[PDB]
């Protein structure tokens, strides 16, 4: 163990906790084990690749546990479908590994570098949500460390499914999770074959979204603008696909399908407008994942608003352009329908990522948007969040003395214990 300064993605709020750094898992065990012996506060918590943003995988004072170091394979079927490893596998290496099998990731979020346990922890959703859901609904299976020591084996329909759906999304606060199943998405190839869409305002793009072009992709998400004023508001560059087929590949790259190949005046003006549009749109492109997919004084917001709440979505993108706080880096996606895990972040509506330089007033700002967010019946996202309310927070998610009830059953001493679990008074 060695007591480390450890942050969020966000370089935010510091705390100092004890690591632990050890691929033996019984090792790990005897840890958990010995804070129970302990039995008291500065509980323990599990900690991926710390691309979370808030402080759901740091414990001051506590014990943290850095499962990176158990990232071994166990099985991969093509037959099955199913991959079998252990939580500390990265998306990046398991996408690697499975696809010599004709298998793909189900989920997959804007960064690869993320555990399969801060995967399921996160319940993370992806350019797919709306064709395939969250990440937690194809775990088959996971062994789940609890707080009495024991290991228990848990599945989505089988009699331990409340504690199964609990840990899906429940931020590491059931336990620490050692081993998953995960079902993969059979593929033909490790391609897409891409629609490109560019709109013109705010309007423009939920018309699209709305208009039922959606259900002819399985990945959807598109880049947004938040600066420029009415009607530029809004306006989108889209981008949407599916995985490919050989068939459907350059005979060039029939090859291998599955290889995964290593990487002025007019702009402003109506004519720059046009060439945006067009360059923006194209029909059927062929492209790599890295093509498609994936291209400390911020502060990146996410947020989701209910499908039917359109005037309320777009009054409240109003009002982010109109606080002069400038943010480039703003994704627009349309979730599909929701899981059955009471913590799980993602419902059917509409989510928007932005990300706010630090600046005087900002802090304050957004508390207001957190007040809008939750008016509106939407919510927020604890891998994104570090300064929301408990109060805010406990009012976005309704299903979460249900959540509570589960924690406090399988970890009544407290044992699981972080600093998001304390400012959201989960515990
Ligand atoms: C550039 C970037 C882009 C991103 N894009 C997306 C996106 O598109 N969609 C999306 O949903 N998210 C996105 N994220 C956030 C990220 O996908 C999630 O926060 C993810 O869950 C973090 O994985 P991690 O391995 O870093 O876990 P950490 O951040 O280290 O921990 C996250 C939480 O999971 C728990 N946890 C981790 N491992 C275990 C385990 N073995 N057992 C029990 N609990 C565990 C921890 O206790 C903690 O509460 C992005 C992050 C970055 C930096
Ligand atoms: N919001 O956090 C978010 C949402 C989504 C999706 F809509 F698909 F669910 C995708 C997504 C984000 S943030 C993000 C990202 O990493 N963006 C910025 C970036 C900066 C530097 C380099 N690459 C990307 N993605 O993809």
């Amino acid at each position: 163990t060695t007591a480390t300064r450890l942050t969020g993605w966000g370089r935010t709020a510091p705390s100092v906790a004890n690591v632990l750094r050890t691929p033996d898992a019984e090792m790990i065990v005897k840890a958990v084990a010995r804070v129970a012996e302990s039995g008291g506060g500065r509980g323990a918590i599990a900690r991926g690749l710390g691309r979370s943003y808030g402080d759901n995988a740091q414990n001051g004072g506590g014990l943290v546990i850095d499962m990176t170091p158990l990232n071994t394979i166990h099985s991969i079927d093509a037959d099955t479908k199913l991959v079998d490893i252990d939580a500390g596998v990265n998306l990046d290496q398991l996408m690697k590994a499975a696809l010599p099998f004709g298998l793909w990731v189900p989920v997959l979020p804007g960064t690869r570098q993320v555990t399969v346990g801060g995967a399921i922890a996160c319940d993370i959703h992806g350019k797919n949500h709306h064709s395939a859901g969250s990440f937690g609904n194809h775990v088959r299976s996971m062994d789940l460390l609890t707080a009495d020591g024991e290991i228990r084996h848990l599945t989505p329909t089988g009699e331990d499914a409340e504690l199964f759906w609990a840990t899906v999304g429940g931020n590491g606060l059931t336990g620490i999770i050692m081993r998953a199943t995960i079902e993969m998405t059979p593929t033909s190839t490790a391609y897409f074959i891409a629609d490109g869409d560019v709109t013109a305002s705010l309007d423009e793009t939920i018309a699209l979204h709305s208009d039922g072009s959606e259900a002819r992709y399985t990945y959807s998400s598109a880049w947004f603008d938040a600066i420029s004023a009415p009607p530029k508001l809004g306006r989108a560059a889209v981008s949407r696909g599916r995985l490919a087929t050989v068939e459907q590949l350059p005979a060039k790259l029939r090859s291998e399908p599955l290889k995964f190949d290593a990487p002025n005046k007019y702009t402003f003006g109506p004519i720059g407008e046009l060439w945006y549009r067009k360059s923006g749109t194209y029909r059927g492109k062929v492209q790599n994942l890295t093509q498609f997919y994936h291209p400390a004084g911020f502060l990146q917001y996410q947020f989701v608003i209910p499908t039917e709440a359109v005037d309320e979505f777009k009054k409240i993108i109003g009002v982010i352009q109109a606080s002069g706080h400038y943010s480039f880096l703003n994704v627009f996606k349309l979730f599909g329908p929701r899981n059955q895990a009471p913590l799980s972040f993602p419902i059917p509506g509409w989510n928007i990522c932005v990300d706010f330089p630090i600046k005087d007033g900002l802090g304050k700002f957004v508390s207001e948007l957190d007040r809008r967010v939750l008016e509106f019946g939407g919510r927020l996202y604890t891998a994104k969040d570090s300064r929301t309310t408990a109060e805010t927070f406990h009012a976005m998610y309704p299903r979460v003395d249900e959540w509570i009830s589960v924690r406090r059953k399988v970890d009544p001493l407290r044992v699981f214990a972080s600093d998001m679990a304390r400012r959201l008074e989960l515990l």
